[PDB]
């Protein structure tokens, strides 16, 4: 109801632009280190992506500390982080807190603290 | 609430009924049930808002990238207790016992063809 509806209120509630591909691709930059992409497949699942870089240590990719899950998973050599949930239902206070989780998890996942040791 | 657990509760009793199916509930309201008695799938409901699968795999498994885009909702394959499990999860909301029954059908094709 519809993704881009969604998307519209989106972007304004947090003040930025911003790039959307004819694709239906939506793209954010956080302090311009962190791009967070936004898709909708099928008319139903609302998706996120992150790239996290090389030399990240393994997640054990587990439900429960997220909802909906944060999955790290591998893509040509590199981590990336990405994270779904149904349109359904979903509103914009709730796509909101969910980018939030979404965007404060990259960023601790890329801070040193992470090291590839595992920590460690 | 109290109406997000009825719905959660409704959609297990339309499946094992869909199912003809043997279910066993626990105390913490998990759902059980076997596939041709070595294939279990476990399912559960958080915050009366997400339906949760999960299935042991049986052994440490040669690693999933766990990409997403391959099936919708994901089937993430995690690391638990040493070995690996399938794990599958979506909203409750306007989730039906059609698209529930075919997720579940998904699921447990894909565990089948893990564990082989």
């Amino acid at each position: 109801t519809t993704f881009t509806e969604l998307m519209q209120q989106l972007f304004l509630k947090l003040g930025l632009n911003h790039q959307v591909n004819e694709n239906d691709v939506y793209t954010f930059e956080v302090d311009g280190h962190i791009q967070v992409l936004i898709a909708c497949y099928h008319q139903q699942w609302v998706q996120l992506f992150s790239e996290l870089g090389a030399d990240l240590p393994t997640n054990d990719n587990l439900f429960g500390e997220h909802w909906p899950a944060h999955v790290q998973g591998r893509l040509d050599g590199k981590s990336i982080l990405w994270s779904q949930q149904s349109l359904v239902g979903l509103d914009i206070d709730e796509m909101q807190a969910w980018l939030e989780r979404f965007i404060d998890d990259i960023e601790q996942r890329k801070e040193p603290q992470n090291t590839k040791f595992q920590p460690n």
